């Protein structure tokens, strides 16, 4: 027992290094993913609601909005200030219900103007708590994704590409198995990655971001007891389509059933996966001395601490976005309240995705290359060259080949190619191509394909 | 210790319930997931290999071939026989190398042809094996989901939906939080599910499955040695996409990276999650007695022993799926081994979901409703019709609402209702449409969302 | 784009729920998992180290220390300030290395007195990094398991104890497949929780914590090198198992390999998942109106949201304990840097896990019996008294059995019950005790094994 | 679409690889784990019921059976037959329901004699068919854990201490971020396997495998009704503990919960973990040249291809086992069926674990070092004497001991050095051992830490 007393949240004393050692990368967020960010989503949505009922004209018991009503009501919206959430917080110590806050802090700013006052009772009209729940978390992911984490994601793509074109010429020994295999470019091998990482990039930015607001059960019930001759359903999909500017989910019920959300985190998954990936083929290709990696001032210790930062903490983004995916879809009967937990942790699996990026992007920074390593290992490797004189022998038809080839690799040198290629029945031009092949110069198209990417 | 003399295999000896007690549900995976299958379609791509060389006026070596060359060869690729795989398998006790053995069973059969035994050494011409095992396993994967999986997903579909429109106008009590709550239609809940399976089924259906034919390392480093004037690039494409109907992956290593694979099983894994909680959902009614199920003659016991297999199944089906999407795309450099025996168990995560899939649709054919028990829950349920009430009073800004429905509430009846109606300040044509009112009755518009799914 | 100015952190701002909208429930992981905590540990290894080399007669340049200088150092180790960790933050800044800038402040500190200055080149004499690290991770997962974990999910086994043993005797219908089976009491399947929890109880506090202290690699090269005549294995073990009170782990590399933080975690997640089960049980018997939950005034919904919480949060927990318990123990050969930044969320599982024992236990704390409604569904069910009678029958050989059971069941009444039992060639005193039989008598010893738990 | 007439099953035909590429490694599983295994199990346990009945005093109407009548019993419980296993599928195609099955199977060889046709209704007597599956799974796991997977397991721990022995004096270059770090031997780091290794089995053979026979629900609530003077818990517990060798659960519902089997697959899986980290730093020292492998005769490429096997399979095991362990314990109410299709591949991660296991075996046995490259790279890093200096700099005080050593590291050689210790205010003792040192010399004390594992 070595006991503590209590202490005060801070960036030092935070449980969860995302608002911890990390806080520096992930404070994008907070405005975002927070309780601060759902409640300020919240806000907004409800906000727009109200504002789209004072313009439906099959509502005339809200009356369109005068210029200084809509000031304030975007100023909630647009504008949202840490004060209401923090009355939000305290009503809510009353209520024990979260979103019946949001309601009442509302109530609270319209009584300030007679105007607001008089459609106090139209504020969350018919709705359910879930309906104002699932679009703000459809605003908040829509915000993280195409603001935060998709810029990383091209940041990345991009810095790659860049190594990819100067390198691209540079030849490298191949390693399969871990084991010296043809030659290839380091250009071409982290052109592979940027292909592999933009495909995903695709899926992660089409995603549709689902929306649905439609009463306690799906049914849009209490909307119709009320108002018999609106087209709830028409509102419906213009709101969340031309107000907020999300896709529409028809069939619900008291939830949106959140596989939008596991098609997202299944596509970020897979990003980190390659970066995984990436991540570990470059902390071997600094173990093998082709990278070098710069150094700061002051720093001690080179390592590639940034690339295994990067490493650890998508694994962590990745089980996250598993779970979330797994389990968020399934739900007893028309809801149960386990995702309302869950879903506070949307940006956890974001902000240990964007740590990672942060710190790949700085492993990447970092690199220099080693020519006189990379060069090295494939002079000392001439044992590659079996394979291009064994594809000629094959074209040429020449005999006894297993028996023939043998003879050279019993082994391969520059001199005892010259000597070889002389003894084949090929043609003269055969002969040029052989003559000229280095272990350096057996690289195949990968230039091209590497400056293309 | 309780000793046991060894066994041969058949489906009671199986230890995977894939081949053993399910081997029923699971067979037609048999010619396309199996080493037998994977030796079928690495066969089949040998073959198409070699004709696409024939056909190449840059192989001048390789000839167009006669219609008994080409018959010969169509019979391998078409008409595979068992014989040869054991032949393979016979091979491959002496290189401890399955394509290899694929390339030697070939030379034999080319043997047996002049025309063929003159071109053997270009089977296999400048591929590496995993030039064919890449297309062999897209080719699998596009069988196995084309004929097999999507079939038995669209049956799922259209046997919810033919009872979502039958029963579209059956009014339920709802429950969140396992509470009463607004009504719905048993033909909406169900309707519901529709739509998210049709939504993956898309999904599942749009993934483009890639292929490469690129040599050791990705970069056609033996067939540009001997053969420096073809493009390979565009005979690559044009072989992937034209003759074998796959897409294209223009930048990999030694193996495919495999990403489109975790696409295609996170996304089948969505749809398994939805079936997850449709068999949950239904096990519910079932519970409550709002479905009850057929039997068959002579069967011993009725309980959903049908959905609760579906359920079981469809977890494992998805700790494989995603297990494979985790791991298969990290390969270290250009590449490693491990994904080719994990890649033998494309065919369990779908065999486990065929036959959670059949189990759901013998459950789904059993159901039958119980109307008395439905309609006893929600005439029991006169509480659900404070809701639409309150609504009403707050559409006409009746005074003191909380107080007022409190008077109502502390509780509701028919007669109560009529009572307490009459004493509210709203219109007349308020009060005609709320005297109406019944808890069967107060379903919103889910028979109308429910009949046009 | 709905852009945002930068938010300081705050519960309300924090990304994370576990700092954030939880952080009440968390504040006492605080002084343990956060980077403060780490480097409590840090600071307080160190010390300890620093005062078994002045203790240890084999290392004559560290003389025994002063009792002024004992006090220092012991207030560094046992009265820890959070100005010393900010300062540690702040030479970090230069260093870039966290455990280096935790040198280096005690360096500063030991420059006061000059007793101290004279070995200030001792302090983390021959030590690697993760010497002070490993001690640091157990000695906080110590303090966690021992002081926060433990107690609470004892708490959870006593009270749902208390109810076993209050409930031991309340008949109730059990229900397999969801459908009606042999009754039980409440209180046996409360009981039936108690004694799986426990087991796991057992498990996670028999968890060995191991720690090392060997240097860089795991053989003591740099402390040989300097005192070759001392014997390292046996300081080492005296620190860590006398003066910190841990395990020894006498075969490491760099890095203790952490196999016991996953025998922890999945010791844990054992629980959690026992505790999951009784989360979605319990919720399904207020479901059924078994329970009733008691009421907050001025709380406004009765829905189960606690247990809802907790087992949302579990899922979480338990996704984070799976993902450190497969990665921690896999690391590049004598160690690679990705466990240190996951090691920074081993905090984050308990908090999700005591989250959930919070809710738990706040959920039990609330549950009433409603014995109307569990009663109401075992009197309605006579046909549970089939399996006695056959049971009866089976004993005395009555003839044809199924043809004679079925006259009964074509159904089973209290009244059929009667006229049926005389029918049967059994004897009197068989007769005697089947006519006693009533659904709720049927319950088997259910109610001596739930008052013994 | 290339569609296939159907086939039947062999391991060519097999959709799972368990039971077709690997047949050969997992056939011990066949007698255990199979539909026949479970058959097998289900009829022991209903033999040794009916015989621990005839032996019950208290059950008159069994009476001790004659050596004929046991006879009969025991070749059943002890030599089973195919042909029992195939009628009790026949009978299935009837009953839908596999115990059944069993029973009925049991009454027609009972019918056969006399004196077990006399007491065929004791067949079963009062059991639900939960008390026979959970004492097969429980024999299941017994026979699979001790006779298959233990000896495997021990023969990976012995096999690596042998080498961990034979090298133990083969100083090697440690690699710490995949950077040259302070040296140890080869033997070391394997010993450092072994130790974690046969933790783990320990754990694995320590696992108590649970068993419970108590009827419908938990409560042997038909036994006390047909025999309530008998006791039921003690006759139990002597079955369970002293007839079948295994551990008592006296807290059941229908089902015994299952948690042992996650206990025990925890167990298996954090061994798997500890393999695949050995599978991959053994990968990596063939990627350094530092072990060669042996090659067999014909066998066509040396690649590390067992244990890139191994290490593809243990990840299937593991992703297995963390599905089973996570899922079986949940169970709704007095339970649901979804485990029993889930039990049905207890086998098959032991089946991934044991292709594992024989394949590490075999790359284990193709090791053999490669001297010269261990020595090269060790000879080339006099860098890793700069530890030792600076820390015999420290005991004795050297002043400026930055500035100092950095004198050497701008650098370090066998001739630099021999001059800068003499430049040192250190002692002649001291001098005597800095100038023997070179970085093979620099183990600490490896050698002896790995002679005595
Ligand atoms: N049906 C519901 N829909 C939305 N929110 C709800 C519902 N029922 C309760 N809540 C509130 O949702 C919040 C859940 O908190 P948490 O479990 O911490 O995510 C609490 O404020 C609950 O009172
Ligand atoms: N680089 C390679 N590409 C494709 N297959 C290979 C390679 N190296 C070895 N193999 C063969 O692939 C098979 C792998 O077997 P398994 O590990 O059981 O999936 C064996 O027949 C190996 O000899
Ligand atoms: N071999 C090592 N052992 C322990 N800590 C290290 C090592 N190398 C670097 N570090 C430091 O460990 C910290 C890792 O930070 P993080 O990746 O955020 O957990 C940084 O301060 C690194 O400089
Ligand atoms: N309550 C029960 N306990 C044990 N087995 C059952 C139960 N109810 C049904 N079964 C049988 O268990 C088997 C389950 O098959 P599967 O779902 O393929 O594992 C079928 O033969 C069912 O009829």
């Amino acid at each position: 027992h070595h006991h503590h007393h209590h202490m005060q949240l801070s960036s030092l004393t935070a449980v969860s290094p995302v608002d911890g050692r990390y806080a520096g990368k992930t404070s994008s967020l907070r405005p975002i993913f927070s309780e601060y960010g759902l409640i300020r989503f919240r806000v907004m949505v409800e906000v727009r609601w109200l504002q789209r009922l004072a313009a439906h004209a099959g509502i005339p018991e809200v009356a369109p909005f005068s210029a200084e009503a809509n000031a304030l009501l975007d100023s909630l919206a647009s504008d949202f200030q840490l004060e209401h959430a923090e009355r939000i917080k305290e009503i809510e110590r009353t209520t024990n219900h979260d979103v019946k806050a949001v309601e009442y802090l509302l109530k609270e700013q319209a009584a300030k103007l007679p105007e607001l006052a008089a459609v106090s009772e139209f504020i969350h009209f018919a709705c359910t708590s879930e309906d104002i729940n699932n679009l703000s978390h459809a605003l908040m992911l829509r915000e993280g994704r195409d603001s935060v984490l998709l810029p990383l994601m091209r940041q990345i793509a991009e810095a790659i590409r860049e190594l990819a074109v100067k390198l691209a010429d540079v030849p490298m020994l191949s390693r399969t198995h871990g084991q010296p295999a043809s030659p290839t470019t380091l250009g071409k091998e982290l052109a592979n990655v940027v292909y592999r990482l933009e495909r995903q990039i695709k899926q992660v930015a089409g995603i549709e971001l689902l929306g649905k607001i439609n009463g306690a059960v799906g049914n849009y019930n209490a909307h119709l007891s009320a108002y018999p001759e609106v087209d709830w359903e028409a509102n419906a999909r213009q709101f969340i389509e031309g107000d907020l500017g999300l896709t529409f989910n028809p069939y619900t019920t008291q939830i949106e059933p959140h596989d939008y959300i596991a098609e997202l985190f299944d596509a970020i998954a897979r990003f980190n996966t390659i970066l995984i990936d990436f991540d570990r083929d470059v902390w071997g290709y600094i173990s093998l001395g082709y990278f070098k990696q710069k150094t700061v001032a002051g720093e001690i210790g080179v390592n590639p601490i940034d690339f295994e930062n990067s490493e650890g903490n998508l694994g962590i983004a990745n089980a996250l976005f598993q779970h979330l995916a797994s389990k968020l879809p399934i739900s007893r009967w028309q809801r149960d309240l386990t995702d309302s937990t869950v879903l506070r942790n949307l940006g956890v699996g974001i902000a240990h995705s964007i740590i990672a990026y942060e710190a790949s992007l700085k492993g990447i920074g970092k690199l220099e290359l080693n020519a006189q390593r990379i060069a090295e290992d494939l002079d000392a490797c001439w044992e590659v060259l079996a394979e291009p004189v064994q594809t000629v022998m094959r074209r040429y038809g020449v005999e006894n080949p297993y028996e023939k080839l043998k003879e050279l690799t019993r082994g391969i040198s520059a001199e005892a190619l010259q000597t070889f290629i002389e003894e084949l029945a090929i043609p003269a031009e055969a002969k040029v191509e052989l003559k000229k092949l280095t272990p350096a110069g057996y690289v195949g198209n990968a230039a091209a394909q590497a400056k293309r990417i």
